[PDB]
């Protein structure tokens, strides 16, 4: 159960391209110090770190980088590989077949930064008091997987320093197995009969504290079989702090 | 005053007449090019489509075949494929971000197989159970059907039955067997057996098929789906071809 979804995004993190999809990971990491190159770069929070992949590519270009993941799981994969240096999982087959992988982080240029980060657990809606004081908050493919998104995007601005930015990716696929539809930052028809996107709701939320610099699609591909891929366009915003 | 299709169809309708993702030519189109391009030596009689669904496919092999046959399971796909095909038009509801739902039109006359839906008939039933009239095709396919089937050696081990002598079974799946679809020992495939060994799918068609049929080509053929503005299903489905006897 667990292991099965550790093992998928281990090979969503760190396994080979898919039609022609470069690993997000690497994507949204490699953009993020793009759009942070005027920045200090000391201190950097990946939360949503899942198996610890942005972390490790962000520690190349920052001094010290936090991952956070509201799963143990995910946190133990993330450090399993960091400390032991190698961590295996079973890629998915045909059907209920499971084919065995090794992941190496001596096989990656990310294993000369490995040693400046720190996987935690944590939830991204309540962080406690110690996670502040970052150049950049990056928090990828979350917003829509929060059971209350305000409670993050509301107050992170107290945990970025001045000049610093705040990175969120995101398919917007709302769901109510994740977050109550009253709750939805976008995606919605508004009691005024509006369609609410939820760029225009993020706008709202964030421009009391934050600019809107850019936006990008970020495709992602993620394995379910063999023969059977999830293909998303994520939409990546980058907010600096006003 | 058009026809309009509720959520589970629409997904269909835009996968079958909808625009191409990704660069992905639409899955029914390449099927029944295939499939009449593996049938080129066969009368062109008699063609059977199984999981028909909105009736891409059907149109499309109906450019080539005398006669097409589009069954389903589902009334609502059915009473969709015969809508489009009465009237010309129907309208489905595209998904966005959360519960956001553009709405676009299907019309016939905006394809290139308006020069033939006159020659397929569109029909509800069940591959595992057809009624006797469903006989005598030179073409059987049944596009991304098997995973979905509880038991569906029932299909396979008599389908050729409905099909005449030189005919063709073409099946098209992603082998994506779920305990929720098909029972664990009516899997075909995707498992490992008694003795410790891994069963893949094509051996399993392969040892069910090759009594009465004999495999002619393999092909691996993708498709996209749509589930929302930003998020799709890509999958690699593999088009198995059987040559009766």
């Amino acid at each position: 159960e667990t292991d099965e979804s550790v093992s998928q995004y281990c090979d969503f993190q760190y396994g080979e391209d898919c039609f022609g999809v470069l690993n997000f990971a690497l994507a949204c990491a490699t953009k993020a110090i793009g759009y942070t190159k005027e920045t200090p770069k000391n201190r950097a929070l990946d939360l949503g770190c899942a198996t610890g992949r942005a972390s490790f590519e962000l520690a190349r270009s920052y001094k010290h980088v936090d991952g956070v993941d509201y799963s143990q799981a995910f946190v133990d994969a993330a450090t399993e590989l960091q400390k032991n240096g190698c961590i295996g999982y079973s890629q998915n087959g045909e059907g209920e077949l499971k084919n065995y992988k090794v992941i190496d982080r001596e096989g990656y240029a990310f294993r000369d930064s490995f040693t400046k980060v720190e996987f935690f657990q944590g939830d991204a809606c309540n962080l406690t008091p110690q996670f502040k004081e970052y150049d950049l908050i990056m928090a990828t493919n979350l917003i829509d997987r929060l059971y209350e998104p305000r409670l993050f995007l509301e107050n992170i601005h107290k945990r970025i320093n001045e000049k610093g930015y705040l990175i969120l990716t995101s398919p917007y696929t709302w769901r109510e197995e994740y977050t109550a539809k009253k709750f939805w930052i976008g995606g919605y028809v508004d009691e005024n009969g509006k369609e609410v996107s939820t760029l225009e709701g993020l706008k709202e939320i964030l421009e009391i504290h934050f600019e809107l610099v850019a936006t990008e699609d970020i495709p992602f591909v993620i394995r379910e079989t063999s023969r059977k891929f999830q293909h998303t366009i994520s939409q990546m915003s980058v907010w600096k702090v006003i």
